[PDB]
């Protein structure tokens, strides 16, 4: 129990799944370059002036531009699947449960070793000696009312290793320091067409106000725990407070609300639906075509309806301009949108990337985050880096094809005579693909689920009059606040000399201490109704065909491996 | 008890503040121009017809019309910061509470005092007597259950004074009678460019339709009080049921959600974040430029990612049309949008107005809701009233700047060889900013807090199927009814000659009473986590420098003065 | 509990406010050059005759001359507010808190880490090795009897550092050997004008009494602990028995002590009492100009008195001659004065820097004791300490301009005819200002407040018969004896070679510990009571206009930032 555990137990009691997760880890930890608190900007990007060519897009969505408050601690953060979990457990919770929740968390440091560093020369140097030092410390803060502001390390691939024997590093902690307004190329409609002048405009705009510094350190604010070796620290008991989530995907879409139309079985041949003809045929009133006996949008022309106007209950998914930035205080941003599965839109690119699929995203780790160690084919020596491609598909149900819209003015007639097009709809169309926003309260949205290894768990609330009810890099949003962040730091470990100026003297020093970890996860038996056997993984892009995926699943005569993505919702189900 | 209190105490028991603020008025009532309900259109009016010049858009903006029930009686309306406590200990609340939340309101009604007038004309008249009418009575009625149309007086800044010596009116009530469909300029969009014939179409339409009557009187629907000399009237005790309101105010933008990435302070040279220059710069992968670990949006073009496609998990604010006005039945309205703090836009106006600071709002007052009675500087006599410009500055978090909107179609390229803009990017986002709404899920949105001294404090929900979430008028929303409007009137008081046609006649009568109100409030003590020094004063445009404000806040030696803004929500704080 | 907690906490029970301060420091200790205790003159200096010019000022006022014990023990020295309190902090209680009070003392020792140093020179030395030594030991002293004499460290600017996050020295114990008499320029009075013969005289005077030699050891009189790795150190609590202090200040001299005369408000005309003008004329008797029903000073001259004469209950502040040094047994000192705050005195050096505001004091500190390491714009390189004016503002009410006093002598005349100046009343008041010292029983004395970050806390009164009732540096005077000095030493650590003489043969040692304290305050809610909002902050010299102070409030690139005055006695308040 005072040692390395990393296991998991599925339990079912009730017809309830209980979920126990342990894991463990050891962390490496060094001592940052100051044991002061930095205040600084950082990003801001002069451009090679074009004024007689053209302003620059790479300069404009390119800034990394900030202000930031930088701190001696680091956080210890487990917030990530890829840190509970082996790609086998995330399968067996993806198989069994319908749906799970989390109900609470445990964490604890021991373990504490630290070592002094002692390097002289002789030979050209190049020799270290380790000593123990056993009266050195390890301070540890655990801030359980949040005042500090909140950081989740996963969206920047930065948390605990997901490999259980690897050694792991924690992340400096740092945060933003909203105090100033920025602004990349200001006045962009001030230029007039094509370079009639320059066409840099003034760059970046800047303006930074003493009103608003809002500065703070963990040493006011949260009482701080000394640890020498055989100390070991706990969190305590943290409950959860969140609504479950479904592991269900849904590929549906408003056209498949409700009652189909009655039809008639072709009784003389005979077709599958891959075969993509008609097996049967409508029934319409008194054989009259058209005639259905309804409830429809707009006005009887001659009564012609059919399954398109027909009224449905909901909307499933909205349309959405895509690649919006706006512009806020402290610089322009993607604003995203409702997440979407696209897959073979015929046109535009052609066959070749389509669409980018609505709303994409990427993924990009190293090595201990699930890389192997190796770029994947198609100045360093190649790239150890990774990405993967994660384009919503549990959100498929609704999907939009943005090239696709239609509008009319007058749907109805006052008589049967005839339907046309106007001229104007290819344009009208055009226009409506950048502008429109179809968002409204009839409107039914899906989030993609939990995303393995690299998604964060849960997340925290803003604190705000209108509150958001969808969050984008996590399934769970604490309703109360979340689990507190974890600070740890090493005491600093002075020389004789003392300096009164700015950086001190230290020896220098390192040491590693045991992270351990419980996470409990409530579910429920998955039931599926269906008569075939169904199919929990996405394929079309394993290893199966020539693209070496899961061969690189296991272990190399190195010790590389990679783990691959999985949506924690992989079931097919009927909303509605 | 039974006499004159205005006090305010401020009490701390368990770790919560209590709040109980006393107010008083002399209130000076006459009896309104007759005892009948009257039922009356005002406002339409006929522009001065230009068919061979241009529509007029003053004759557009100015629209009064309206259709009106005008009732015998007057409203005692409370409903104002103003009402209830002074500068002083708006200040102390704003200091000592993180927050607030209304608890429960007491008011009563007493010292009745009526007389009559007497004018004999000697010397060309201009002689007054004023006898005590000891039998004469006020009438007075609560509305507990809200049958009437609820109607708060503070947006037209007419309720009780906020000066606690100086005697004070109440308002006539009256209230819409939305029986009717009205319209200015039908068919707009049916003069062919600019006076190809007229352009000054029809100007208004209007159709009533008796379908709609509903006219609704006092003295059916609530019992009515009869109060003389000695008498006194308490409403009891009401409770209020309705969410805390935070006041603190949040300066932090989607950019600011999170970790920042990880930099390396310069250890050369010195910087303070004022000055504006980077004091690090960027730890990107094994040096290559734009190589983050992230979780982004779009498809990889070689794996560049910046602070601005990095995913967050909220969008704070959103982007709005400014000024549209649509139509609905009895008129056509501002929507307003987004409450939004903006400041120093370079361009456009150039420096000096800058622009609207978006969603801009004016307060307009006269002497006893705290206008010094002087207009500021910079057929009658001057003028005697005051104005306010309330600028959204609580709410900065999610202010958008609608010019500099960009919209990308292919963010994301097949290859690394360039980005580019196309030549269409400055043209479609002017048409972005006009036309386009990105509300969606995913965003959190603020509202300005308390507003002294002229905000509403309270106000009723509207009776509907899908509710609205926020408010433009007042922090506060009842979930229940909302405290009883409570009405008054003088009792007709006849001569000896009856008369059987339309308006009455009176003995000349007027009196006083005394308004007493007690309102509780509960809040929490404000916990501030810097290390610097707050500062609570929005400054700026303070009578610092040559703008004479705070000299103007006591009396002079005629005992004007004017009362100046204050925002509940002063205080910095992190959301998220 | 047994580790690092700085934090403070605002709890308000009965209308009472209690303060706990929680501050911890890792203290960094060296040993002494010597195991011994040294007694010693110093600052004896000889200037450089000139009997041809003329005696020396700056050889006058520079003497640093003192004999001294000096000790091989460190104090641990506590008593300041920045090391208490943060500047938010300080800020919280100055605005809840009408008056503090001393409550209760805590502190205690741990966390001992010793190490010992080796030198091998290779490659030209230059290397350094650091071993723990595990037996090695820190010795603790409490004075809790106050045996020794009392040395405050705060007048010399050096006590636990202000910046939590910071590792801190303590200083080497030392106090006066007051067994001397020293005079610098005997008989200054013996010098014939101006360089007659030598203008240098004898310099200084000295005489040493062996009567007089009390030399007191830490050894002799109080028990010492010995602390290892695991040991800790408590001093036990300690009770204050103090006067509360207010937190307010008074703006209010004689003139406005009482009732005003009654005036008539001028009805004609409007003025702001910021317009320098008349709003109002007194009302005399009879219209008879002068003539008021008093109680005055004088005899009735025909019955012409005012507002100057008008007899006041007491005196606010008193006149008292500036910048006079008496010589005591030990050196000559300057006296000080009761504190002024004076501004704005048209004349003498004209607007520059006017006069000296009266009795003016400077702070000087550095880095660590809330200096920015820069010196403020307007051989060493630079320079590292800042400095700040404290010029008595909260002490305003009893300030006296010191050139414009008056005196008369037959004030009142045995008839009406004429009062004029006496020829000599110029010259008789340029004496009056060097020579008068106008204090007496009637007088009413107000001492600045608590002085952040720099003041001392608490300070021991001397036994004596006529005890003085104020004191310049601290605004808590303990009745009883104050809390005991806390006295720190490492234990000598000696090599194998015995040395018989002075100097003792030492293992070259250091270490550190943790020193911890709590210190618990008392005080009552504010109560303010104008209309007007307060405006709590000393103003006119902040860095809103080009003085760029608060942008260095918070840390720079280099994390050097510096802390701002603070006031206790901010909120203004009538006395009388």
């Amino acid at each position: 129990t005072g040692g390395f555990n990393n296991t998991t137990e599925f339990k079912v009691i009730n017809n309830e799944v209980y979920i126990t997760c342990h894991a463990t880890r050891m962390v490496h930890i060094n001592q940052a370059d100051t044991d002061e608190y930095l205040i600084f900007n950082a990003g801001r990007t002069t451009d090679t002036k074009t004024h007689q060519q053209k302003l620059n897009l790479e300069f404009f969505v390119y800034d990394d531009f900030h202000q930031q408050v930088m701190t001696p601690w680091y956080i210890v953060d487990s917030n990530a699947w890829g840190v509970w979990m082996s790609p086998k457990d995330f399968q067996q919770m993806k198989t069994l449960c319908s749906e799970i929740s989390l109900v609470t968390l445990e964490q604890e440091i021991d373990n504490v070793t630290i070592k002094t560093v002692t390097e002289t020369n002789q030979g050209n140097a190049s020799t270290k000696q380790f000593n123990n030092d056993l009266t050195a410390s390890l301070q540890v803060a655990l801030d359980t009312n949040n005042i500090l502001p909140y950081t989740p390390a996963a969206p920047l691939g930065e948390t605990l290793g997901f490999v259980p024997w690897r050694a792991t590093k924690p992340t400096q902690y740092r945060y933003y320091h909203p105090c100033y307004i920025y602004n990349r190329y200001p006045n962009i409609q001030k230029v007039a067409t094509e370079t009639l002048t320059w066409d840099a405009v003034q760059d970046d705009y800047l303006s930074v106000d003493e009103q608003y510094f809002n500065f703070i350190t963990i040493e006011n604010n949260i009482p701080i725990n000394i640890l020498r070796t055989g100390d070991n620290f706990h969190t305590g008991l943290y409950e959860f407070n969140s609504k479950p989530c479904k592991l269900t995907l849904s590929y549906q879409s408003t056209r498949c609300l409700g009652l189909p139309p009655l039809c008639k079985p072709k009784t003389d041949t005979t077709h599958k639906v891959t075969s993509k003809e008609n097996g049967a045929d409508l029934i319409y009133i008194q054989g009259q075509d058209n005639t259905r006996l309804g409830h429809f949008w707009g006005e009887e022309r001659g009564k012609k309806n059919a399954e398109m106007n027909r009224i449905r209950p909901y909307n499933i998914g909205y349309q959405y301009p895509e690649w919006i930035i706006p512009a806020g205080l402290q610089g322009s941003y993607f604003a995203g949108g409702p997440r979407q599965w696209s897959d073979t839109t015929k046109g535009a690119g052609t066959h070749s990337q389509h669409l980018q699929q609505n709303f994409s995203t990427r993924y990009i780790y190293d090595r201990n985050h699930g890389g192997d160690n190796e770029v994947d084919l198609l100045p360093i020596h190649h790239s150890k880096i990774d990405s993967w491609e994660e384009e919503g598909w549990p959100a498929a149900s609704g999907t939009h094809f943005e090239d696709e819209v239609i509008y009319l003015d007058y749907f109805n007639f006052s008589g049967e005579q005839e339907l046309n097009f106007p001229h104007e709809v290819l344009d009208d169309a055009a226009q409506m693909k950048k502008l429109l926003n179809s968002y409204q309260p009839t409107v039914a949205q899906d989030n993609v689920g939990p995303v393995y290894p690299w998604g964060q768990i849960w997340d925290k609330k803003p604190h705000m009059d209108h509150k958001p009810s969808m969050n984008n890099n996590a399934p769970f949003v604490c309703k109360n606040n979340p689990p507190g962040q974890l600070f740890v730091k090493l005491t600093e470990n002075l020389t004789d000399t003392f300096n009164y100026d700015e950086n001190p003297d230290r020896i220098k020093t390192y040491g590693y201490f045991t992270w351990r970890g419980k996470l409990v996860l409530k579910g429920k038996l998955s039931q599926v109704t269906c008569w075939n056997p169904v199919k929990r993984e996405l394929i079309g892009e394993p290893g199966v065909f020539t693209k070496d995926k899961y061969h690189k699943q296991i272990p190399n005569n190195k010790g590389n491996f990679e783990i691959g993505l999985q949506y924690g919702r992989s079931t097919i189900k009927y909303i509605y």
